[PDB]
């Protein structure tokens, strides 16, 4: 039996992506019961994804689980699951991670055990330093590098510079930067790859918009730091193409469908000789949790989304020592 | 703890590969306890493959399994086992067999239903028909027709078309074919596919030499049947290069190292859009049950080596209704 509401997430501050700022999240919870045990999962939707409540809460409602008798069986039930519509991600990923808690739940067992993964070599997990005033910079840099061991730096602005020496100032900690297609000048990028090396930064992700991939992987060809593509890519079918243009992925549970695709997304990757990173929307410990299942498995993490929200309904992965900490707690390890 | 010794297998009659006929099949008995529990395991070594009972037996002497606490760390754990040498993939099957079903049973499942498999989806296995005499094949084709949904015929041979032609003057049932790399001529290979096309043959398995994968690739391109890969490839790193040569792939555990690195050969193929079979050697049920938990996944199978020895140590898969048939024991699925 599923069930599903809307619970809008409260950001804790203002929340920025390329030319989109918010304090709220449209967010849809969802229960899976079966014989007792309860799976949860979320869909969280920023409103540049093109989903809403609307079409989550109507995508939700197209999908019959009772004519399932065996939870277990979630190559099939996924298949169906992905039939209902062409896109509608976030919905989708949103059964998949219930799912996957009931599964878990029932095999009395935490993803990352049941994959054969070591939770000891999850990653540190990046925290952002968001744009502002040099002074309010240089402050919340200090408050919160103490916690971390690598911060991350929302490029393809117009004071990239200045933000990176402002933060270098008062931090000698590595910086992952995401460009977020903000650089469409292919020789300013590749130029600003080698000047972010110099300044200490370990990592680039998406620099050029995703129609350039000739540009990028001309850049990628000649840089000093891994390049991860994000925009250029949503889910499973969407990787091979960008071998030789990237250097490696980064997969969203709310882009690919969930766990199960992320999984397969983890294994074509490596696969294909590509690294591969984590990311996540502002989300509740819910999702967050369940990406942190195969966190084991990647180079770079941004699993903070239950940080940045004031309304979390779950205690699941918590950071100790800047580092992504998974608990023994089944499926996707959460307790309400 | 981990145990194996030499447990050679009686086939029931001469068994040909090419123009090399045996009688029996080196074998290595792997067995994995951890708290009580023990975990089966299995090497096959068809003496033209590479290994034998010393390299087995010396392989598995290096293997340290005592130095790690926790059974379920299976990255860890194979990662380790693979780089104990460069190849011995046999040898190096047999401890993820026996690892597979240890943890499966720890766990309370077989892996059929840990990797979210539906068991009804089980294909049907073939069975061969032997190259032989007129009299003999009509005979031998009579004698187990009734049993089975689907036939093998090993071409390539001096007598292909007549061979095919005695099979079908006594039975109608769709037949696959595996001509051992038998075609050197492309132009031949493609006349003789459709050929087989109008005989009722649907499926074919390395046409031509492996050497040969340029026209391999035209034959495919223009073939009215799929044609899967066999001796074309070994392990995980040579799937991508067969994407547009070949419809599909074989899979086969003492070729790729066992069910873990089967199972991402599984989703590397399906998500470069090829096809999946899985095969095997004369083993005893425990190597056979281990490869049948991924054949819901497959378009064809070949998982009759058990049948063809008189000295298996098994109960696990059966073939009911000619079709591949899991029980719901855990890890792989079988008993001693
Ligand atoms: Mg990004
Ligand atoms: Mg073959």
């Amino acid at each position: 039996k599923m069930t599903f509401f809307p619970y809008e997430l409260k950001l804790r501050h203002v929340f920025t992506v390329a030319t989109y700022s918010r304090t709220t999240t449209p967010d849809v919870q969802v229960e899976i019961e079966y014989e007792g045990v309860t799976g949860y999962g979320e869909a969280s939707m920023p409103p540049y994804l093109g989903e809403t409540v609307e079409s989550v809460m109507n995508f939700l409602k197209k999908v019959n689980l009772e004519q399932f008798s065996d939870p277990f069986q979630l190559e099939d039930i996924l298949s169906y699951v992905d039939s209902l519509s062409p896109k509608d991600t976030a919905a989708k990923a949103a059964v998949d991670i219930a799912l996957h808690d009931l599964v878990g739940k029932l095999l009395g067992a935490p993803w990352y055990k049941i994959w054969g993964l070591n939770k000891e070599k999850t990653p540190s997990t990046t925290f952002t330093i968001g744009i502002d005033t040099p002074d309010v910079v240089r402050a919340k840099t200090k408050e919160c590098a103490g916690l971390f061991n690598i911060l991350k730096v929302k490029l393809g602005r117009d004071n990239d510079k200045e933000m990176i020496e402002t933060i270098r100032s008062v931090t000698d900690l590595p910086i992952a930067v995401d460009a977020n297609q903000g650089w469409k000048d292919r020789q300013y990028a590749l130029d600003m790859i080698h000047w972010l090396k110099e300044k200490g930064i370990v990592m680039i992700e998406q620099p050029m918009p995703k129609e350039q991939l000739d540009d990028i992987a001309w850049v990628t060809q000649q840089s000093p730091l891994p390049v991860f593509a994000d925009e250029s890519l949503q889910r499973l079918g969407d990787v091979a193409a960008l071998k030789g243009a990237f250097t490696g992925i980064n997969i969203k549970l709310m882009k690919c469908t969930g766990m199960r695709e992320a999984w397969k997304m983890v294994t074509l990757a490596h696969a294909l000789g590509m690294r591969v990173m984590v990311g996540c929307m502002t989300e509740t410990s819910c999702a967050i949790s369940a990406a942190s299942q195969f966190s084991p498995a990647v180079d770079f993490a941004d699993l903070d989304g239950n940080l940045l929200i004031s309304n979390d309904r779950f205690k699941g992965v918590e950071v100790v020592n800047g580092k992504i900490t998974l608990n023994d707690l089944p499926g996707i390890g959460v307790m309400k």
